[PDB]
């Protein structure tokens, strides 16, 4: 289902693990520097991410993380399908950059990592009035409940 | 604004803190256990939930880590406006509290049951039967008010 569909990643800056989710047909991406790449930390990102948008379907690549029982029983209590098997690379590549922009102006790694997000969700380069990523999720969803 | 108005408040079970956001015209809900009630984690919560929704002004009580100046900077770099003084967010960590003492049992850790509560609590329908649910409520709420 295109408005349920979800493609997550691990990036790395400063030696610390970013894990990254993308909604693959509107960009809104969601991002959080985790202690440790873990199935544990993985399936905790998960259910925040599930409990605020409807995640019907994520694709991953084969990190352990991603493969874990632990996942795996995130994704069934939370009814989601995976699929182990374009996007995530732009969006990884983009919010460092993003990053790199405004790491100064925070103090921690993880600040700047949500200043980051909230800049590219935010960020439109449309006609005088197109679309942010923020804004393309919450009318698909919108427009999905009817 | 009504559509970008949301409620944080602390509560605690099991000698943990929760933080707790409620977008007010929806119901729709948002919390985390985090390790201290410090105006950092409070922040830094903040900044996740800015970046995610249309937050212009937050309403909170006169709690040291929401007065603090970390979080007053956030506030000041995302935009949002600040308000300090109502039944909603009671309501809202009163049947938080009840959905993650039903569900408590299906998870190793406390911030995992809170994770499923808010899920819960998001995706519940009146009655279990058609309606519209928080999660649906706010990305109405908030997609209307685009046009
Ligand atoms: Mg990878
Ligand atoms: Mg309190």
């Amino acid at each position: 289902c295109s408005p349920g569909i979800w493609q997550l990643d691990c990036t790395h800056l400063e030696g610390k693990v970013i894990l990254v989710a993308v909604h693959v047909a509107s960009g809104y991406i969601e991002a959080e520097v985790i202690p440790a790449e873990t199935g544990q930390e993985t399936a905790y990102f998960l259910l925040k991410l599930a409990g605020r948008w409807p995640v019907k379907t994520v694709h991953t690549d084969n990190g352990s993380n991603f493969t874990s029982t632990t996942v795996k029983a995130a994704c069934e209590w939370g009814g989601i399908k995976q699929e182990f098997g374009g996007v995530i690379e732009s969006m990884n590549k983009e919010l460092k950059k993003i990053i790199g922009q405004v790491r100064d102006q925070a103090e921690h790694l993880k600040t700047a990592v949500q200043m980051a997000v909230f800049i590219h969700n935010k960020k439109r380069k449309g006609g005088i009035g197109g679309y942010s990523a923020g804004e393309r999720i919450v009318d698909i969803i919108a427009t999905d409940i009817q």
